[PDB]
DNA sequence: TTTTTTTTTTT
């Protein structure tokens, strides 16, 4: 019953952070600098800073946070009154709740109480609105009269219009008023749980939840994301009773989190080390032995060229990897890795995926009767990294929807009277088998492969694995064992942190040409062409996307180094590793 | 007519268990510990304290089990205070009812009495909540009263409202508060009867069954469960009458058992034979002469190795086997025992399966017209084993799709808009003939297996069965007309016991690799992979998979004695078999 | 009719 809003006030404006710099005052000085109406709070900072105030936002979240939110508002006017007129509510905004709940493990006494849930996006709805305070007029030919229905209330999730007339008392007809009814932005989306929480033999669980206000269209499927508010039955048709007297659950969300500071100066510090590629390369998959110019490959593929964009074109920047080899190679295993170190991938199998399924579904709403599309796994990989294993199991027919997506980076549809065209920037890394299982080393290149040289020409680099065994044997034999017995490599960049360290270098870095790496490319490029035309019955073909390839990858090395500018160092290493590509396929020089 | 909770009490506190341990107290503070809320008894030891208490419950359950409930919660309140304020009711729960009938034989004389079914659990539903006590709010401008509906009575299966405001006496609109409403955990399921049960040339009968509370969860698909409760017509549709007055039936299920102490002295007493290896091999398909090394092959496959998961991968720890022999050899027979031995296991044929059945099937939900999921035999087989018989029967572009559930062990779907992951840790044991239905001497080993190289690499063991009629043959026929005569192959253990015993294995040993071990682990592989590049041109690659298996097959051999560590002798053993694989495959070695 | 995944008969 103790007054908190005086509480309140003193911890915004007296709180000492742990850089110590007072982090609560600059948050709501921002608050009127953009007009955001939203504040976020830390329940550990509320915690240690007022163990009573941390506890009554827990259990008594429905009637605190009104008052809260209004103590907050006279602070803000008080500030600047300009924010009058412009903001006529201010909402606060409390994460990290302990009350962690699982989504399979919700039962009946989770009902009312704050919690949170750990899941991931799915599904997202057009943004809506939502009536909480209607205007009615009694169409009686005595009243003519105005009145918000909900006295003292705002209107529920049913809408309910009046009986009886609140002005003559008189039962009758009324009509709504669009212009002097008070909405709110509405947003519906669907929360799907982790596959590591899912149990064994069950397929996962889904949760639906609601953004209001400002909560909208922050995020986007295939996030994982955070998500505290209160839990709630939901209804649809209340009116017909159809027995069933069983209710679905669903969440009012109060705050989101999409999956600091100390993380820059952590990557910096790594990107001083002058052997930082050789470190990253290290920490690529780190149980498989050997195979070191595959695993420079696949680093290359995460950070990725420079998209350039121009008036009347645009320039792929993004890397793709093509590996053929024999089978039990670990081509499976590293694309796992790849998968879980990407800030954002997808990962999809080659006989588990159709056309549809990776560029764009069209899907008939059966209420409306309409058409609509539906995300593929490279619209939905935008921005990020497409993993496809088994690929050549796909079928020819269907593996070619994927043709203009790899270079132009575009999904045209012309369906069911559709037309529309969506980014698809997406890196494609693949893996297969060669014809006859194994690669045979007593038959030409062209029969081996069995690919048409249209989608080859597409893929920045590709490497046959061959399985041969020697004199290594004893040595990877002591390596896998020595995985089996829990012994673990040292010296290498955890999962976690290099995630970080990708996300930084995509977004922050962009390298750019210098002279001296224009010449050794250009040499190369000549070089590459005239050896090519001695054999020509191979299906490789060096077109001129492999001169962009040599231009992608250096400025990827110098993206993992976090260099402003592409040095003649960058250019050799490109194209060494263009080099072992060539000898692989059999093009030796 | 008298009041039973003095005997309830007193029954709790004085029972005596099998060595007079009073097995019932000490379950009563795991209660309360846990604060599990709910307490299970059996039948026959109730009858063998009072008869006249059993028959009260097995007769008048409805008017008895409020009675006892209450009785509990004043026992449990006494025995620790703060068990008040977290758990408001606890219910207790009979199991081993006498009355038993099958699914197909229930007539209008079981409704309303307390029985018991045994089948298949087929389908669950998401957990949902049932409402059985309402608020409601009087809209009607004089009222604005709140209110519990349904006055000293349960809300029934039909979601009724009020007509006539109690607290005013007039009709009007009712509003549902949910805050006030009280809400009970609500499941269904449905239940299938066992197909030894089904008659004659007629489809199973299926019957729906409702879980509440703490039952929810309870077991997965698939599952065998003996469920026990009050059966009861089923009001889904009121709103309009239609004639009809029939109605179907459904279970509201009080305790539910799925498929010990006692049991654990047994199998550790099985363990301390220093032949418990041998003897257990024996027992596998009893009634099937000759074929010692597929007996032991299959074994081992039954208990499997020890999966390891790491930071950044996991390894399958599964053990596949294939089987390829002339018609005729008991290659089904041997299968049909393995699904009846194993704890978990689902038998498939090649023919009659598809790729979506088999991993994930996409299904257009008629209702809404969504796409969604639907679990495949190797997701359903998550844990266990499956079983796929004739498999050289199916389509080679139809058998790739489970190339990824047999090492990665995941199913992944890409698939009009959905993009999923799915757990399939399971083992496969394969069936089938050779090219030219039986095997032909002259040819090579190449064309008479006709699989692909990547499919043969995937498979722990491979084994080639050659019906060759020779002196043995008087041997085979005694054998199976003494199986025709009635006569049973003694010391071996029984299927049940065997079931059991596996089970427990699987679930509380975790052998590991010595040095020893692996010295000769590595010796032999690398002498294998010497010996294959001898000879490019078996079928068979000694890929870094053969390998694995060796370890898996060395965890399977310490698994099946209980030991926590694999010895040399475990080694040779696991040596000894893979020889004998590849002798057949005709790698001499 | 229309796109989609699926098992099925029949174009
Ligand atoms: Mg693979
Ligand atoms: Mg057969
Ligand atoms: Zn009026
Ligand atoms: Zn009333």
């Amino acid at each position: 019953q103790i007054d908190y809003r005086d509480v309140f006030i003193e911890f915004l404006t007296t709180f000492k952070g742990n850089n110590n710099q007072n982090k609560y005052i600059e948050r709501i000085n921002e608050l009127v600098a953009y007009r955001k109406k939203s504040l976020i709070i830390e329940f550990s900072d509320v915690l240690s800073f007022n163990e009573n105030l941390a506890y009554e936002i827990i259990n008594n979240t429905k009637i605190i946070l009104p008052i809260l939110e209004g103590a907050l508002y006279d602070h803000i006017l008080q500030l600047d009154p300009t924010y009058q007129r412009d903001i006529e509510k201010v909402h606060v905004r409390i994460v990290g709740i302990p009350r962690v709940i699982e989504l399979r493990k919700i039962r009946s006494t989770d009902i009312g109480k704050l919690i949170t849930i750990d899941g991931i996006l799915v599904k997202v709805t057009p943004v809506k609105e939502r009536i909480y305070k209607a205007t009615y007029k009694h169409i009686h030919p005595d009243c003519m009269q105005e009145f918000e229905w909900p006295e003292d209330e705002e209107m529920p999730e049913v809408l309910e219009m009046p009986t009886i007339c609140p002005k003559c008392g008189k039962p009758g007809q009324f009509r709504l008023i669009p212009e002097k009814t008070k909405l709110i932005d509405w947003q519906k989306a669907v929360i799907q749980e982790r596959p590591e929480e899912v149990p064994s033999g069950q397929l996962p669980r889904q949760l639906e939840i609601i953004l209001e206000d400002d909560l909208v269209d922050s995020a986007r499927p295939g996030d994982r994301v955070k998500v505290t508010g209160i839990l709630d039955i939901k209804q649809d048709s209340p009116v017909k009773r159809g027995s069933r007297a069983v209710f679905d659950i669903y969440m009012k969300v109060s705050s989101i989190e999409v999956s600091s500071e100390e993380d820059e100066k952590k990557i910096k510090d790594l990107a001083k080390d002058p052997w930082i590629r050789d470190r990253i390369i290290s920490s690529i998959a780190p149980s498989i032995y050997g195979h070191w110019e595959l695993k420079e490959a696949l680093a290359l593929a995460l950070f990725g060229g420079v998209p350039k964009v121009l008036e009347d074109t645009r320039i792929r920047g993004d890397i793709h990897i093509l590996i053929i080899g024999d089978p039990g190679t670990a081509k499976s295993q590293m694309l796992q890795f790849i998968s879980r170190v990407a800030p954002r991938a997808v990962y999809t199998t080659g006989k588990g995926s159709t056309a549809a399924g990776l560029t764009a579904a069209v899907v008939r709403e059966k209420g409306t009767g309409e058409y609509y599309l539906e995300a593929g796994a490279l619209v939905l990989a935008d921005g990020g990294i497409a993993v496809i294993d088994e690929i050549d199991k796909m079928r020819d027919e269907d593996r070619v929807a994927i043709h203009e997506a790899m270079e132009q980076q575009t999904v045209s549809i012309a369906k069911a009277g559709i037309v529309a065209k969506l980014n698809a920037r997406a890196a494609v890394i693949a893996a297969g088998n060669p014809k006859f299982g194994r690669y045979i080393s007593e038959r030409p290149v062209s029969d081996n492969i069995n690919l048409p040289p249209t989608i080859l020409s597409r893929f920045d680099l590709i490497f046959i694995l061959k399985d041969q065994p020697g004199e290594q044997d004893r040595e990877l034999a002591n390596y896998i064992l020595d995985v089996h017995s829990g012994k673990s490599t040292k010296n290498i960049i955890d999962i976690d942190t290099l995630r970080k360290y990708i996300a930084y270098a995509r977004k922050y870095v962009t390298p750019k040409i210098t002279s001296e790496a224009k010449n050794l490319i250009t040499d190369f490029f000549v070089e590459m062409r005239k050896k090519s035309s001695e054999t020509p019955d191979s299906p490789i073909l060096i077109t001129p996307r492999q001169l962009e390839a040599l231009i992608r990858i250096s400025e990827a090395y110098a993206k993992m180094a976090l260099k402003a500018e592409v040095t003649r160092e960058d250019a050799e290493r490109a194209i060494n590793i263009m080099r072992l590509f060539l000898e692989s396929v059999g093009v030796d020089m």
